[PDB]
RNA sequence: AAAAAAAAAAAAAAAAAAAAAAAAAAAAAAAAAAAAAAAAAUUUUUUUUUUUUUUUUUUUUUUUUUUUUUUUUUUUUUUUU
């Protein structure tokens, strides 16, 4: 399934959000990049559990609802590059981390702060997954001290 | 039955000024590409024309030695016409 360049931005709170995505078994990669999406709602990813990839790439997402991947324990590639994500939450990115083999979510406004990359980092640290061009295009942009700084060069010892 | 003033809801149509977006086209600025082309700085091949060194074949010329003939001017001596 393909959904690119198709503006879902508002399809998905008033007049009831579109509860799609229903009983997909079957489906192996979804792909909505560059839709203008900009807030994911709660249970829509579910049933999923034969899913491969997603790509989300090219649009706006900083709210990410805790527990939105949860029957995504099948992801082997997500793509979260050109995005505005702010913070990387463990209950967020959880599930589909477990056997994740690629990853790509460059060019975002990243936090180097305790409170947003801190398991991400930890992760990276501790992981064997493929990150293109993870020291060029995950630089920060918040705060001043650590404005333009590569996100795999942060301490997290200091913070726990 | 009908017409009107203040107070309250409003549904539809015709227009507009804004905000959040999204495809499409057109402008530029940077990273690459495939090429038909262009030089320049390092190797060397083939061919033509010519220079120098060296080894030898043919022809010609000079000199020295040896030798065979056509001519010889001499004959010391020998028998004589």
């Amino acid at each position: 399934l393909d959904f690119q360049h198709n503006n879902l931005a508002r399809l998905w709170n008033p007049g009831g959000p579109v509860n799609f995505l229903k009983g997909l078994s079957h489906l192996h990669i979804l792909n909505l990049e560059s839709n203008g999406l900009d807030e994911i709602p709660v249970g829509v990813f579910k049933n999923l559990f034969e899913l491969k990839s997603i790509n989300l790439g090219l649009n706006n997402l900083n709210k990410l609802e805790p527990f939105i991947f949860d029957d995504q324990t099948s992801l082997r590639s997500l793509n979260l590059q050109k995005n505005l994500i702010t913070s990387v939450e463990k209950d967020v990115f959880g599930p589909p981390f477990q056997n994740l083999n690629s990853l790509d979510m460059r060019f975002n406004p990243f936090d180097c702060t305790c409170e947003s990359i801190s398991w991400f980092v930890n992760w990276i640290n501790q992981t064997h997954t493929n990150i293109s061009e993870l020291s060029t295009h995950y630089l920060c942009n918040t705060p001043h001290h650590y404005y333009g700084f590569p996100l795999k060069l942060f301490d997290t010892s200091s913070c726990k």
